[PDB]
């Protein structure tokens, strides 16, 4: 509900751009400002989203300003210090306690979101933020959306295809269990620590060859659909492994809630923080 005055607004640099909008990094304190490059639409409803999400682990939400250059809103949020996951663990050695720790928080976030009757869609390393080395945070919800009353799915190149479950790809449909899908992928980025040559995109184009067109997705959803999956990431325990096998179930209604996960990451955690 606040408003930013777009007067007292310096920007000290870019920290990212995606799909819809761009993010700057700006002093006023120090705020992260998202703008806006039926992209409209969603934009109104997005803004709302982040507003009414409050939780230890979803990004907070801080004001908005005049976007006079273009016709709108921006979106004020705090400045989490240490950037993405993406940005961060390619440069700093982290333990498995502490990657688990990241994974348990981003459950118990995800578990909030579902609550709300809201489907993330973009669940992905890039988009965990780190507070701090016993802190991290969701900090993008530009494909959040609702979803609807009496169903259980939601209804692009832009569409973040590697990180997404068959029936995603195939049917169309986004289930609350198409984002743990996600969660596994991500949970997969983070024990490889986001090293580009173990990348989804990277790895799983490995598997498919860049000779096959206009069916990338399609090749993508069959080898899914044969049970081919992501490596083993080095250095990643066994049944750490089997709990990403157990969130890329072909069959959605087979794989764990965000709740059901929480409990787990909880005793994993503890096991190897010792
Ligand atoms: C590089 N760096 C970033 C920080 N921190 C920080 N504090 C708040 C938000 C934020 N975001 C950047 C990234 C990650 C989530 C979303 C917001 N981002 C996007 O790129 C969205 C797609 C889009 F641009 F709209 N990053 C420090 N260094």
């Amino acid at each position: 509900p606040t408003v930013f005055h777009k007067r007292y607004l310096k920007k000290i640099r870019d920290l990212g751009e995606g799909h819809f909008g761009k993010v700057s990094l700006y002093c006023y304190e120090m705020v992260a400002v998202k703008a806006l490059k039926q992209h409209r639409s969603g934009w109104k409803q997005e803004i709302d989203i982040l507003r009414t999400l409050y939780h230890e682990h979803i990004i907070k939400y801080k004001g908005c300003c005049e976007d006079a250059g273009a016709a709108s809103l921006q979106l004020v949020m705090e400045y989490v210090p240490l950037g993405s996951l993406r940005d961060y663990l390619p440069r700093h050695s982290i333990g498995l306690a502490q990657l688990l720790l990241f994974a348990q928080q981003i459950c118990e976030g995800m578990a909030y979101l579902h609550s709300q009757h809201y489907i993330h869609r973009d669940l992905a390393a890039r988009n965990v933020l780190l507070d701090n080395d016993r802190l991290v945070k969701i900090g993008d919800f530009g494909l959040a959306k609702a979803v609807p009353e009496g169903h259980e799915y939601y209804r692009d190149g832009d569409s973040p295809v590697f990180w997404y479950a068959p029936e995603c790809l195939k049917e169309y449909k986004f289930y609350y269990a198409s984002d743990v899908w996600s969660f596994g992928v991500t949970l997969y980025e983070l024990l490889t620590h986001c090293d580009s040559s173990q990348s989804p995109p990277t790895k799983f184009l490995e598997l498919i060859g860049i000779a096959q067109g206009q069916m990338t997705v399609l090749r993508l959803t069959e080898l899914l659909e044969r049970g081919e999956r992501l490596p083993r990431p080095d250095k990643c325990p066994a049944e750490v492994y089997h709990l990403m096998k157990n969130c890329w179930e072909t069959e959605a209604s087979f794989r764990p809630t965000f709740e059901n996960l929480i409990p787990i990451l909880k005793t994993v955690h503890e096991k190897y923080q010792g």
